This record gives C-alpha cells, sequence and structure tokens, in this order.
C-alpha cells in the first residue's frame, strides 16, 4: 500500500510549488525534502501521499503531562510511515521513535544584520538591548533549556522569561522579527545559509554552537526503518545529497 | 561484560604508555576509548576491548563475498560492539548496524605544503606525484564504485599500482607521506590530527565526499537504540566536542 508521509513547510525544505493553475495531491509540494522524498520512492520502491503535519508542528514533549505533538506524535501514533522533513535528530526524539542515518548535518547558529559588532552568543549574551530568541518548542529551544553551560544558561533564562515575545512560532517569524526589529534569531545553520542567500543585509554571526544531523523518522519498529537508512547511505554515497543542497540552496 | 572490537589508530585508539605494565582495558587510550567509557556510564554495562583478530575494519572479498575485520566479528557475534573509526557505509549497513554519526568527516588529501597539487583533479591529471589510500577500507571502495571521471581516473591508477601505492594502515601512508613523495588520500579527521603534530603537511582541496563514524552492533542487537540514544546525549551535552578537543 502507498505510504503516508507528513511534513511540514519550511523553505527551501518543502514548500508549495508556484504556478497560475491550481495544483493537487503531491503536486502541490516541492524542495530539498520533496526531492529526498522523490529519490527514496525510486530506491524502496513505494508510492505514498504527502500529508502536512495536522498541527503544524515539528514535535516536543508537553512539560505538563508528557504527551508528544507535532510529526513526532503522528508517527508514535501510526498516522503517518514517514517524517520527511528538517526534523532534527535528538535524544529525547529518539526514545520515542526512530531516526534514518543523517542526510544532513548542521548546527545551532545566530542569525542577524551585517555591520555590527556582535560575534557570539556570549556578545548576545551579555546585554539586553538586542532581544533575541528561537523557535518555541523546536530543537533549538530544547538545547538552550537543558545546556549548563553558563553562557547558554543565562540565555535561556532571558528567552524564557520573555517567551511571550522573543519566542516565535516558526523560522519565519523569527526571520521577520530580525527584519522589523533589533533581534537576533537562533536557528539551525543550514537555513540561515539558505536564508542569507537572499537576504545580503542578514548573516551568520559566530560558528555553530552545537552539532545535530536531520533525519527522516519512522515509528518504532518499523520495517523500514533499516531500509530508509540504506537508502539514505546510498544517496550519500552517489554524491546525490550534495547535489540536492546545491540544487536548492 | 560487553566484548567490544576496535582497532589501532591514532588518536581514537592507541596504546597506553606508562613507566609501570599495564593490563585489561588500561592498556588502551584514545577518543573511541574515551567514548566506550561515556557509553558504559549512560547505559550501565560493563565490558573488555579486543583489538579486532585479523587487524581489519571490514571489506567483503569480491571473489565470494565474505566479510573481514570488525564487521565481521559483528556478523559472527564475536563482539558485542565495535568503538572504532568505523565509516557508516552502504555495503555495511546492509550486514551491520551503526549508531547515530559520532563524528562527521570526509575524503580528502594529505601531502606536503608549497606544492603545485591544489585537488584530486591535479593529482589525477599527472603520474610523478604518487598517491594511494589504505587498502580495503572505505576510502578504497569510494574510487572503486566512483562514476566521476577524475575518480575513475585515480583508481584506475591506485589499483594498478596496489602493490606500490595502497598502503595496509593510515600510519604507512602518513609515512610514506614524510618519506617519499607521495600523496595520501584519507579520512579528514585523521587528517587534522596529522597537520597538527607535523607542520609541512597540509589537507590538499576540500572534502570529495561526507560521513560519519558510528558504533557497529550486530543486526538484532538488544543495545542498538540505546547506543544511539546515548550517542546523541553525549552529542548534545557537548562531550563528544570535549573528546575531541581532548584528542586533537
Ligand atoms: N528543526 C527544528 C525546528 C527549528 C529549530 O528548533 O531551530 C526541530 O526539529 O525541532
Ligand atoms: N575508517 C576507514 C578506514 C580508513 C580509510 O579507508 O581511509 C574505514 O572504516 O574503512
Ligand atoms: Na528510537
Ligand atoms: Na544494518
Amino acid at each position: 500500500r502507498s505510504l503516508i508521509v507528513t511534513t511540514i513547510l519550511e523553505e527551501p525544505y518543502v514548500l508549495f510549488k508556484k504556478s497560475d493553475k491550481p495544483l493537487y495531491g503531491n503536486d502541490r509540494f516541492e524542495g530539498y525534502c520533496i526531492d529526498l522524498l522523490r529519490e527514496l520512492s525510486t530506491i524502496l520502491g513505494f508510492t505514498y501521499e504527502i500529508r502536512l503535519v495536522e498541527d503544524g508542528k515539528y514535535g516536543a514533549q508537553d512539560d505538563v503531562n508528557g504527551q508528544w505533538n507535532g510529526m513526532v506524535r503522528e508517527l508514535i501514533d501510526h498516522k503517518a510511515d514517514l517524517a520527511v522533513a528538517p526534523l532534527a535528530i535528538t535524544y529525547v526524539r529518539e526514545k520515542v521513535i526512530d531516526f534514518s542515518a543523517p542526510f544532513m548535518t548542521l548546527g545551532i547558529s545566530i542569525l542577524y544584520r551585517k555591520g555590527t559588532p556582535i560575534d557570539s552568543a556570549d556578545d548576545l549574551a551579555k546585554q539586553t538591548k538586542i532581544e533575541y530568541g528561537a523557535v518555541e518548542d523546536g530543537a533549538t529551544m530544547t538545547f538552550f533549556k537543558k545546556s549548563k553551560i553558563s553562557t547558554y544558561d543565562k540565555m535561556w533564562a532571558f528567552m524564557s522569561s520573555r517567551r511571550q515575545s522573543v519566542l516565535v512560532k516558526s523560522n519565519e517569524e523569527g526571520i521577520q522579527r530580525v527584519l522589523t526589529s533589533d533581534y537576533a534569531f537562533l536557528m539551525e545553520s543550514t537555513t540561515i545559509e539558505f536564508v542569507t542567500q537572499r537576504n545580503c543585509n542578514l548573516t551568520q554571526i559566530g560558528g555553530l554552537i552545537d552539532s545535530k544531523g536531520y533525519g527522516v523518522g519512522t515509528p518504532m519498529g518499523s520495517p523500514y526503518r533499516d531500509k530508509i537508512t540504506i537508502a539514505i547511505l546510498q544517496l550519500q554515497e552517489e554524491g546525490k545529497l550534495h547535489m540536492m543542497k546545491e540544487k536548492w540552496w
């Protein structure tokens, strides 16, 4: 049977294809992760239906009742067979779903305007004039919430106390905030790279604060777990992942 | 106690130096040894380190398809884990399981500074400067299977001059760079260790591919997910980075 693939809108990984005429079904979507899905489909021989995650979330655990949401929850509940998205492979998620080998490596960094003295997270941490934040309840925010590093704990103290204002619903909103107020956005380096190639007044500040990968998510115990990993390694070795990144970035 | 297979390779695994005799696991040190200890602290297992009997990483004999090295030790359940700079590859993942990568790297070129050589293409288009790789490892396999004209040219050169340009270990290749006119195709992580200690050497060109090192387990291992979880925990805590800083 066809697989149900959950994903999320996020440039340039997954986007609505533009056209004068209305598109339907899988035709509606394009991007790095859609090319990835197409390549995986060819290797493994499955057909699929792409469905945007119903609640529009990546997947985090509620801090009161411990329940999962987002693409992670859709996999736990067997509402999707695969998640193919810029979904960070994390310790807490791997406890509830399985990730393939990573198809992209990245890390947290800072998006901000050019031509300022700010050169690092420490530079942000030690002031309050320039506000900073991250996507609410994503892997980036979780990094700061969990960190025992003085600088990062101080940044978490700042962000959490200003959660209503500095934590945003999406990368888009974070970028929109950088462009409209004195605001620096903590976000994933791969996505920063796409943003900065299209906004020449924006730049990455400093280097990578951590390291992680994006991987394809499957429900724990899926008969596809190892098949997907093997296919990802095939695409990696074929140089296809590199071509895909060059195409979309 | 879990049996852990590994392989000598600076600075991942090496014999510890001491004025006094050493015994058991205490004979070994290195990044992978520290990693193994960290995995044990998280997962709570005890273990015995054993160097891979045949001293090989793991490849398939092209004649009979037989595996060797640490890969074979896992397939045959002669070890419970492999903790080493073992590349996560397509052919290996079909017969054993790898964790999430604890390190990311790529093939590159180890050679001298100040030369006319600035890329793999520069090596491929000549024959005065010899070049090669570790026999039967992931790097050699990259070249063997490549459809890129530059890399297939390099494979033709290496496979014909096997006895002369392919080496048995990274240490042998590095000494070859240091003592003859030779460029060594090898993994960028290990190159960085070498260039920090040999100021006349440098990496040439960028990474030619991308891959990770992972902990290997036999398929069906009850430890597979717990190992990946622990690796991800060490990643997030910054502990893998600290270990890399320690050994490099
Ligand atoms: N890619 C992230 C969301 C964005 C972010 O946290 O920076 C995740 O998987 O949670
Ligand atoms: N680490 C490699 C061996 C060295 C190399 O091929 O450059 C492997 O896993 O096969
Ligand atoms: Na899992
Ligand atoms: Na496998």
